């Protein structure tokens, strides 16, 4: 018989055991005879007999192991079937292309009210089960989309939101408003990175709120830590926020004239990264030459199946129009973006023998004049504010004034993003709700050749939502089966709590130590990294940069960084700028300048000075987890198929790692013997009690239940009685749902089914 043995690029490979050794097992690869390779007994797994067949729920496999899970997903993906279940947990593999019809209004309809497994695996099925559960259990529900940057969490978040609003959303205006919020938030909070062209530089929790009649009454979006660094500088293969690029590419000649824009290369805050636009043959025609940078003219447009800076400019303006933003609201946003750009251009030169600190360069006068009109400020008030920091006024050197000009741009932009999120929430408000369905789209786990505070926070976040997973799915589920007395085989796992204890320990964790450094008279990123390593050498999720597998990082000094061996893989961090990046506060000179601005819109944005970024984020996430622990949790596991952003290119070994890190290999072991559907046999009996005859009344609840299942052709293997509740095996969700249907015409109809059974 043929088995699954390891392969370096495919993850696994087919062949049969030809010989047994003390340490290992000699395997001969299938297709070609004679040639052999050796693999360990533990590294060898049984395969399915039918290699061509695919299953919708991995729990239906003959052999439930990491090699059979990978193969099922692989086959499904080749046939363009990106969704697969592991009981009620959905695995989504990024197609990197538009699969026709699978997100159509026809498909949306086909999924409505259908039980899990009575339709193919789909995000819609996860969204509908979460709606059924809300309506039935009278308990608010949470949808958690996980995966690394490029996995497909943002697209899947959007798919679910489109399903819910189209399905259970009135038919009125509010329904589409929740949908048109994402392209607006993506304009300001999404940017081209190397892992993803449409990367989410912020985390979000979108709640769809319902009344007791289970009809949408509005929504609420929560946002988490928009990347401030990206506003000023980027790397040649990455860009600033999409808004800058859509505006430069698609603005009417009047807007270009009014905002004083030109090709991205003229702007400091853009020209360090990519100055190329997302376009095709058609759209590249629609962008005027006075917007095209030399890089664009020499190398061409950036290619993307979904992104298009021109087509997305009109599409965002149309989203603003559909959510109630008038032409004034629109321009005010544009003036701030433009103001931020011109602000960036402002350059300084050493004064020495005049003021002491520095002045503004002679060719920075245009930038200053333009920046002032857009931000409703006096040019000199601005000129003073950037060159002299009062602390009794004090002058600033060239480097210090550069830091000042960037700090103000960052705050101004962030405040515009907080305004957009707010204005978005204002387009779908409500006085009160009963239950909600919230979708969690964090910023996915990322790492590059150079990793600072940004990555440390994004990954600390990814750590937290993975801790919620271990809790809900493995710790609590096994605890239930145990408390009820089912004797399901215990599954031990690689817990990610130690990593979190390392970061957020009150007074002695990385975050509270970093805070202490900011609070010192002369802070240091070197002194910071020292105290981190000195408290107290030992910890499994921490190592000095020279201990990295990648050559690149082995040149980093002990005090210059640290590696964090995360759940999703190890990431070496360069601790430079950590202290600075941990200060959310803005000097009061710049704070007062922008607050006392002759422009209402700018004033309205703004409603030792130190504010911890890290601990503000700890607080933010801890509120979210409380919100999350109160709801019923549903999980979507997005998988990135390759690192080349291509379709029909399944990297086996790469996906296998993702299946292992997400703990889906662990879940698969527990679902092999777990019962995902369950109900109290007394509450179930009491629900039917009003319509059952004396004969059925005299019987103990367990016996009526046993008879009702034995009427709906269930099997002794399918269900199992606990101490208080009845439990149901995977692939029996359809059955479980009808058994649980609280509708009196169904309940009484089922008593008749039972009566004839005897
Ligand atoms: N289900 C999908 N269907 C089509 N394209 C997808 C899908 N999921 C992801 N993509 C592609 O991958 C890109 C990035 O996916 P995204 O949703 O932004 O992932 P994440 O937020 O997890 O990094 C999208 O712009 C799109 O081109
Ligand atoms: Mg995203």
């Amino acid at each position: 018989k043929p088995v699954w043995a390891p392969h370096p690029t495919d993850g696994f490979q087919v062949g049969n055991i030809v010989d047994i050794g003390p340490d290992s097992l000699t395997i001969e690869p299938l297709n070609q005879k004679g040639k052999t390779f050796l693999a360990l007994i533990n590294q060898v797994f049984p395969a399915e007999e039918d290699s061509k067949k695919d299953v919708e729920d991995n729990c239906s496999l003959m052999y439930l192991n990491e090699a059979t899970l990978l193969h099922n997903i692989k086959v499904r993906y080749s046939k363009d079937r990106i969704y697969t279940y592991v009981a009620n947990i959905l695995i989504a593999v990024n197609p990197y292309f538009d699969i026709p019809k699978i997100y159509s209004s026809e498909t949306i309809k086909s999924y409505q009210g259908k039980s899990l497994g009575t339709m193919p695996p789909h995000v819609f099925a996860i969204a509908d089960k979460a709606f059924r559960d809300m309506k039935v259990l009278k308990l608010s529900q949470s949808i958690i989309v996980s995966g690394e940057s490029g996995a497909g969490k943002t697209e899947n978040t959007k798919f679910v939101l489109r399903y819910l609003t189209e399905s259970y959303g009135t038919g009125q205006d509010i329904d589409d408003r929740i949908v048109e919020a994402n392209p607006l938030l993506e304009a300001f909070g999404n940017a081209k990175t190397v892992r993803n062209n449409n990367s989410s530089r912020f985390g979000k929790f979108v709640e769809i709120h319902f009344n007791e009649k289970s009809s949408v009454v509005g929504g609420f979006v929560s946002h988490y830590l928009l990347e401030k660094s990206r506003i000023c500088v980027q790397g040649k293969e990455e860009r600033n926020y999409h808004i800058f690029y859509r505006l430069c590419a698609g603005a009417s000649e009047d807007i270009r004239e009014r905002l004083h824009l030109s090709s991205p290369d003229n702007f400091r805050y853009l020209n360090r990264g990519c100055t190329r636009y997302f376009a095709n043959k058609e759209t590249d025609k629609q962008i005027l030459q006075n917007r095209k940078s030399p890089e664009y003219l020499k190398a061409g447009s950036l290619k993307d199946p979904l992104l298009d800076d021109h087509g997305d400019f009109i599409r965002m303006c149309t989203a603003m129009k559909k959510i109630g933003l008038d032409d004034e609201e629109k321009l005010d946003l544009f003036r701030v973006v433009a103001g931020v750009l011109h602000l960036g251009n402002i350059d300084f030169e050493e004064a020495g023998s005049t003021s002491g600190g520095c002045n503004l360069k002679n060719k920075s006068t245009q930038a200053l004049e333009y920046c002032a009109e857009l931000l409703g400020l006096d040019q000199d008030d601005l000129r003073v504010s950037l060159t002299t920091r009062v602390m009794i006024k004090v002058p600033l050197k060239v480097e210090q004034a550069n830091n000042a000009r960037d700090a103000l741009a960052k705050t101004v932009y962030s405040h515009l993003f907080d305004h957009v999120v707010n204005r978005v929430n204002q387009c779908f408000p409500f006085e009160t709700s009963s239950y909600f369905i919230g979708v969690l789209d964090i910023a996915g786990f990322e790492y590059f050749e150079h990793n600072s505070f940004e990555q440390f926070c994004i990954n600390y976040c990814n750590e937290k939502l993975q801790q919620f997973f271990n809790e809900r799915i493995l710790k609590e589920e096994q605890e239930l089966y145990q408390k009820e007395g089912l004797g399901v085989n215990e599954v031990h796992y690689v817990d990610n709590q130690d990593c979190i204890d390392l970061i957020e320990a009150r007074l002695v964790g990385i975050l509270d130590i970093l805070d202490e450094e900011n609070r010192l008279p002369q802070p240091s990123d070197q002194h910071f990294t020292s105290a981190v390593h000195q408290k107290h050498k030992d910890h499994f999720r921490l190592s000095i940069p020279r201990k990295s597998k990648l050559a690149i990082h082995r040149n980093i000094r002990d005090d210059e960084g640290f590696i964090i061996r995360h759940f999703a893989g190890a990431v070496c961090y360069e601790t430079t700028q950590f202290v600075e990046k941990n200060n959310d506060a803005l000097h009061m000179s710049l704070e007062s300048l922008i607050c006392e601005s002759r422009d209402k819109f700018i004033r309205e944005l703004f409603e030792l000075s130190f504010i911890s970024v890290g601990n503000k984020f700890k607080t933010q996430l801890n509120l979210l987890l409380d919100k999350l622990r109160s709801t019923g949790a549903s999980f979507i596991r997005c998988i990135k198929p390759n690192l080349k952003m291509t379709s029909h290119h399944f990297e086996g070994a790469q996906i296998l790692s993702q299946l292992q890190c997400s703990g889906m290999v662990s879940v698969l072991d527990l679902m092999q013997g777990g019962f995902p559907s369950r109900a109290s046999f007394h509450e179930l009996y009491n629900m039917y009690k009003k319509y059952m005859p004396d004969k059925l009344a005299r019987l103990d609840p367990r016996l009526f239940c046993k008879a009702l299942f034995k009427a709906l052709g269930l099997n002794e293997i399918d269900y199992k009685f606990g101490l208080t509740k009845v439990f149901f095996r995977p692939g029996k969700f359809a059955e479980f749902d009808q058994i649980m249907k609280s509708d009196p015409d169904h309940l009484a109809e089922l008593v008749k089914r039972v009566n004839h059974w005897l």
